[PDB]
């Protein structure tokens, strides 16, 4: 056809063969085609990116300083070849001869309150800020608000934040060298707790485990742990791996155990009555340590936590109690000197002392 209607919002290229060069014709018009030139197709609808939308042109126009489209020596339309435009809402326009609608009219990202965008570097690149980025560098969008695609990068995933209720931690893993939020140093493959309470939304290179639980304490129950490796725990103690420790009411009424700490269990409070006693074997020392091979006579109206490594000789035992006919032959072995014996008789109670043995049980009478 010699004669080519273009309406108001379309467009054609028509290409002239003395000059071989192609250019666009914009409607509203009747396009009447010289001697030497040929219309490529009949004329096609303007590109219309809607408010909140965006589309991507490959081989995008090249245009000067003040944003105005660039033409070659013989006046074909200057392109930024193997490139991209994300091109958002605007006055329709045409493509130019060579510019290609890589994406069509796709709507903008908008990122929800507890969520983010887990964005990766496609190449390098200078930024907003004049920061240089590099190839597989990997960052959050932190919503809320609306994401502008980028050329050189690639949105992964959607991340949701996990939400951390009292009483409980949520364990997280390095996958590469790090900092945390605090700035704090994670290795790869390290493991930690986060314990602020509310939406915690991971960094890109925290892999997200399990929530852990509080145990809770009450003065009837002790947590018996054993140290997974060396550490200072929440009350500024230092434990080293394979050290084991009872965690208490006193200590707190909430334990979460850290990823440094193994749960053995839970130990219940031993109470002894008035007229009862135990035998404690492998006491506990002042300084920490099972005193092996030794034993520890406790009595009487007291509570107290088996301590890691210590047992009952015999379970609660009865206290020796003698009546007005009884009475109780003993040997010192320590006022007496070592190894004379004494009777001790009436009504009374007897406990075990281990200085002294009690030879016989007399209810001579």
């Amino acid at each position: 056809e010699a004669i080519i209607r273009i309406p108001p919002y379309h467009y054609i290229h028509v290409l002239d063969q003395n000059s071989n060069v192609s250019r666009v014709e914009v409607g509203p018009k009747t396009y009447i085609r010289q001697d030497n030139e040929r219309v490529l197709f009949a004329p096609v609808r303007m590109v219309t990116v809607p408010p909140r939308h965006y589309c991507i042109v490959a081989n995008p126009v090249s245009r000067d300083a003040q944003s105005s489209v660039l033409f070659d020596v013989t006046g074909q339309v200057r392109l930024r070849h193997a490139d991209q435009e994300i091109r958002l809402a605007q006055d329709p326009f045409p493509l130019y001869p060579g510019e290609l609608l890589e994406k069509d009219i796709t709507p903008l990202q908008v990122v929800l309150p507890n969520t983010a965008l887990h964005l990766k570097a496609l190449l390098d690149f200078e930024d907003k800020n004049g920061d240089k980025v590099m190839a597989g560098d990997e960052w959050l969008f932190e919503g809320p608000g609306t994401y502008i695609p980028q050329k050189e990068v690639e949105v992964v995933e959607i991340i949701q934040a996990t939400v951390i209720k009292q009483n409980q931690a949520l364990r997280l893993r390095a996958r590469k060298e790090c900092f945390d939020r605090d700035g704090k140093e994670r290795v790869t493959g390290e493991e930690w707790l986060v314990r602020s309470v509310g939406a915690y939304l991971p960094a890109v290179f925290e892999e997200v485990l399990d929530l852990v639980d509080a145990v809770i304490l009450t003065e009837k129950t002790a947590l018996h742990l054993r140290a997974r490796q060396n550490f200072k725990d929440l009350r500024g103690v230092a434990h080293r791996t394979g050290e084991e420790w009872l965690v208490t009411v006193q200590d707190t009424e909430a334990h979460v155990p850290d990823v440094y700490e193994e749960v053995l269990g839970v130990v219940p409070i031993t109470t002894l009555g008035p007229r009862h006693y135990c035998v404690i074997l492998d006491p506990m020392g002042p300084d920490g340590k099972n005193q092996l091979g030794q034993k520890r006579v406790v009595k009487g109206e007291k509570s107290f936590f088996l301590q890691p490594g210590e047992r009952l000789e015999r379970g609660i035992q009865d206290v020796y109690v003698l009546s007005e006919q009884q009475g109780l032959l003993l040997k010192a072995l320590q006022a007496h000197q070592a190894g004379d014996r004494w009777l001790i008789r009436g009504p009374l109670e007897y406990v075990p002392s281990a200085k002294v043995e009690v030879v016989e049980e007399r209810q001579a009478i």
